[PDB]
């Protein structure tokens, strides 16, 4: 079998990307972000506490005459940005793309985090991360990849993010007219849940490549590009008027620059980043002070190749048994 979705971005900045998925019988379609930085599939429900739901739909486990409770389930989850959410845990049908699991692990909201309030467009988030990290106790649950894989065509999905436009989330194939030239595969490590990799190096706009080994995640459900301290100052020492701002949270630059690409390394291979997609706009609105979208990892502990590098490229993301990942430019 196979799946092909489409992903949406959720506003003029790619802050992230929602993606439609049926859950239960009939379908109730709820536009979720999916995550390959973790690995819980969670909704926005009835079960939501009322004054945390604003906007946002919902799934009403009670009109579904697949879901199951699973008894004694619960979740709670962190994430890097501070936000979170828990509640219980149902079995449903799942089907994104026309690809569908039965006995998916979709975990209701029970109590949610203000951001996750505020932003309408997001009806919860489905973890594409190692099921490792799933936090379903007392038993952990598997992802929807975890759980389809064994019936795809290839045990593969690929992420295809627009800049500033629609993109694609396929399940069970590659399809080969979606990249140009080759797709470049690299070695992962799973040992922290995470679709971790090393890449070999970067350029800042059109200086000279610099190999050096940079381990990070491959992230959908991060919206920057988060690297060593050494090379974010790089990269922003060639915006004149550029700086790292501690009040508003990293560095910001003149909303009158042009700023240079970013490029980094996938073994031998280059994957380009124009600068158009590391401009995030007004720190407030009417301001012409930018925000970034290149930070700083520092102090996170790990570094992240977010949404602004994976949009970048055509991603695999091969989930055979030893992973690895693809990058092929687009």
């Amino acid at each position: 079998s196979t799946g092909s979705a489409t992903t949406t971005p959720i506003d003029s900045l790619d802050d992230a990307y929602i993606t439609p998925v049926q859950i239960g019988t009939p379908a109730q379609t709820l536009n979720l972000d999916f995550d390959t930085g973790s690995s819980d599939l969670w909704v926005f429900s009835s079960e939501t506490t009322a004054s945390e739901v604003d906007g946002q739909t919902i799934y009403t486990p009670s009109k579904s005459t697949t879901a199951k409770l699973l008894s004694g389930a619960t979740w709670s989850i962190s994430y890097g940005d501070g936000s979170s959410s828990s509640g219980d845990v149902y079995t449903d049908t799942v089907s994104v793309g026309g690809l569908t699991v039965t006995g998916q692990a979709v975990e209701s909201a029970k109590k949610v985090s203000s951001s996750f309030t505020e932003d309408s467009t997001i009806d919860g988030l489905l973890g594409l991360a190692f099921s490792t990290l799933n936090t379903v106790s007392p038993t952990q649950q598997k992802t929807f990849f975890d759980n389809a894989k064994a019936s795809l065509d290839s045990p593969v999905f690929t992420a295809d993010l627009g800049y500033h436009a629609p993109g694609t989330y396929n399940f069970g194939f590659i399809d080969t007219t979606a990249y140009t030239g080759s797709i470049t595969y690299t070695a992962v490590s799973t040992k922290q849940g995470f679709w971790e990799w090393t890449s070999t190096g970067y350029a800042v706009g059109s200086g000279t490549f610099k190999s050096t080994s940079i381990d990070g995640i491959a992230d959908t459900g991060t919206t920057l590009l988060y690297l060593p301290a050494t090379v974010v100052s790089a990269y922003w020492a060639q915006v004149s008027g550029a700086k790292s701002s501690s009040s508003v949270g990293g560095y910001v630059f003149p909303c009158s620059a042009t700023l240079p690409s970013f490029t980094f390394g996938v073994g031998s291979a280059r994957i380009v980043i124009p600068g158009d997609y590391i401009d995030f706009g007004p720190i407030s609105t009417g301001s012409s002070s930018c925000f970034g979208g290149i930070q700083s990892s520092a102090g996170i502990g790990i570094n992240i190749f977010g949404d602004v590098a994976l949009k970048a490229a055509f991603v695999v993301f091969n989930g055979a048994t030893t992973p690895t990942l693809g990058f092929a430019s687009k």
